[PDB]
């Protein structure tokens, strides 16, 4: 008359990632972007975009859109031309497909048959449809027809925190539940030509890349059969003060548009300390061990842009190595919206194993995953690593 | 280092509903719809639409769109004209607003200050935005800035089951959690002129109406302070066999479009028995009382259309009164997509109280809530009523 619940903390049992094969190196992107968009005559706009690329701390990105595809579809290279139907036709197909590559890698690592997946969460900011990308992914994988699905559309850059916040309750409240979590982002929904009109969209052109990540999340891993890599222990969500309209995105007839105030780094950096201090106080209450210091935590931080990272690091006084895993993903992949923190989680555990650190969190026991996006919404997850060998 | 979980079953503690004030009676709708759309010359198409309205078992609907608004915005009255940006500007505002009316009613009934709401789920098929309708509703209500939000976009007619499936885990896995659940639907996103092109969209014009419903869901109601009306005990989700493309909806430059095969009733009716029999077997396992008979359950059934209800009733052999609560909502409000089953839940408990039946479920202990939509997805929730006086 009842659904048995699980006992232990929701745990990450496997991670997979996937990116489009086409690589664009940042040194080449100003020429490329202004070339295929027919805007090289816009001489001062391009110098402005060159400075954004020079400062982006992005070396390369993987992009579904190629010069050939852009040549085939000139309404994408144009500026403010109607093109949503064209964008949707692309991403309603390619977002689940990219997600399927990451999902198959995570399942292969996990090692159990795909029919043990009981739940699915699909998160994307690229396109919407009915049935949704969750249904399409289930069809592509051949998941059981009774998988409990959830599609999280139009989330944006905090979505990596959101999927963990939901997956935690699904795994913990359902005995045996194994949650496939996929975030998949493809910039074909936003890509548009340059214009002194909208210097916000330029920022997006310098930073956003494509990618998908997949997790298996479940409570009570079977001993010597499944392997936990991180545990979810505490979650919080906050709308930061005086941030109305900081980050807005609209799905228009010209596609997805992006609006971004210059004070996003300030708003984030100046509020994040109180959020983290409160979260750590709840996880480590006095009544008892004190919370670890920031430098004794591992850090999985959504790299909205280098200015956000630099100002957060400065305001919290983080030692300069704490954001190294985060900054490596931004350098090699750019900002992949909701998927990015799961790429960072993967990079951190793999570094930790390769370098024989004592835990999956670079040697630290406790850790923080942060997502930031429209709201301005800050998603906080307190994680525990797992000891290695 | 941990979030305490709750103990008892997730319970519905209050329900509110809201509809646009403009009423259109079905007897008037063929003339009205073909009038404001400039299509009265389409003589045989209209006779076809008259027969759909005659058969709809819908007496009236509440619609945000008025003749005055349609006169002001002729691209809505047209057929296949670009109009998404216009539709979004409407529903990104009006869907949260309608939802706020229902939410305030549910909170007023519940009786606790609005700051005790810890979580929010907003479900809609009408428009998408960043930040989302969940953020807008929180702003309209003045909810705490740390409310844990979730926006479920592009769900469709199964969404009433989905929100209960998620809210169950949120309430049960978080001690003290009180989940505001809102479904809000406004047909301005789909409304378009008639055409022998697309006889699917005609079906939608005869059945779909507007409305919003709101729940407070929480585990462990405080005795003599909060009041439970229904308990969530079991949830299931199924993709019905040989239903690929049964019900599709796309968000296009002309707005939201709707595609619907004629065999939806057949697919639903011919598969539903096995789903319910399995669900009841899980809730009442042999090893022990047998499951109640269908006629001894209460029924909260999404009324996709009268043909779905009639064929489900026939195939399962339901006594003719079991779907009376469901059919009363369809008659007085039409199909309000994801909100409809919560209107039906409200109607049933209010009937039960008014008629002094022994339980909130028309006198029956156990009950079934069913949502159907794109997939073809069937959402099943097994509910327990609460005894009255
Ligand atoms: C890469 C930028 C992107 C980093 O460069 P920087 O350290 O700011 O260096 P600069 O200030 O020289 O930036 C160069 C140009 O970017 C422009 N710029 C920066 N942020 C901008 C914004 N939000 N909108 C428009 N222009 C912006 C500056 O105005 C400047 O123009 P100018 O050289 O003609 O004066 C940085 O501001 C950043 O990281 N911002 C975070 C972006 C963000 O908010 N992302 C989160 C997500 S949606
Ligand atoms: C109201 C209809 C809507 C009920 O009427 P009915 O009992 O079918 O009566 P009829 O078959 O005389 O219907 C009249 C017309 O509707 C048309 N019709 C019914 N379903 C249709 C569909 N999916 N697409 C196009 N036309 C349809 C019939 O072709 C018929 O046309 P005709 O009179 O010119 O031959 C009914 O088929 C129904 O309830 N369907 C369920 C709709 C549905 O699937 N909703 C769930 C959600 S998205
Ligand atoms: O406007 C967007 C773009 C979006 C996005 C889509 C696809 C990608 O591959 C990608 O890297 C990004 O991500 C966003 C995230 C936000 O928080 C706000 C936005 O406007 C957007
Ligand atoms: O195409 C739609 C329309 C949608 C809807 C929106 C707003 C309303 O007020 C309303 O009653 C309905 O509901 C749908 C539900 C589905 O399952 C499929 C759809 O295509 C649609």
């Amino acid at each position: 008359r009842k659904m048995e619940r699980a006992e232990g903390p929701a745990s990450v049992l496997a991670i997979g990632t996937a990116v489009p094969p086409n690589v664009v190196y940042q040194k080449d992107y100003p020429d490329f972007y202004f070339g295929v968009t027919n805007s090289n005559h816009k001489t001062e706009l391009k110098d402005k975009f060159q400075r954004m690329c020079d400062k982006s701390c992005v070396s390369k990105r993987h992009l579904y859109l190629t010069e050939e595809i852009l040549k085939a579809n000139p309404s994408l290279c144009a500026y403010w031309e109607p093109s949503l139907d064209l964008r949707q036709d692309i991403v309603v197909v390619e977002v689940p497909k990219l997600g399927k590559q990451a999902a198959s890698a995570a399942i292969k690592e996990w090692g159990q048959p795909k029919s043990k997946i009981t739940h699915l969460i699909f998160c994307t900011t690229s396109g919407v449809d009915m049935p949704g990308a969750d249904w399409a992914l289930a069809k592509l994988l051949g998941l059981r027809s009774s998988v409990k699905r959830l599609v999280l559309y139009m989330q944006g850059c905090y979505g990596g925190g959101t999927v963990l916040r939901i997956a935690k309750d699904l795994a913990e409240n359902n005995k045996g539940a194994r949650v496939l979590v996929v975030c998949s982002e493809i910039t074909a929904i936003t890509f548009r030509g340059p214009s002194d009109t909208h210097l916000d969209s330029l920022v997006g052109q310098a930073l956003f890349g494509d990618g998908a990540s997949a997790l298996i999340v479940g409570s009570d891993p079977v001993p010597a059969v499944e392997r936990a890599w991180f545990e979810l222990h505490w979650t919080g969500s906050d709308i930061l003060p005086n941030s109305d309209g900081a980050i807005d995105g609209h799905l228009k007839e010209v596609g997805l548009t992006f609006h971004l105030m210059k004070d996003v780094p300030a708003i984030i950096s100046k509020n994040i300390g109180g959020i983290l201090k409160d979260a750590l106080a709840k996880v480590f209450p006095a009544a008892a061990p004190p919370p670890p210091t920031y430098n004794d935590l591992f850090w999985i931080t959504h790299p909205g842009g280098p200015a956000i990272l630099d100002q957060v690091e400065d305001r919290l006084g983080l030692r300069k190595d704490k954001l190294a895993s985060t900054r490596a993903v931004l350098d090699q992949f750019g900002n992949m919206s909701s998927a990015t923190v799961l790429f960072i989680m993967d990079e951190m555990r793999k570094r930790s194993v390769e370098q024989q650190l004592g835990t999956t969190g670079e040697g630290h026991e406790w850790g923080l995953l942060l997502g930031f996006g429209p709201g301005l919404t800050c998603e906080t997850v307190v994680l525990r690593s797992v000891p290695l060998v």
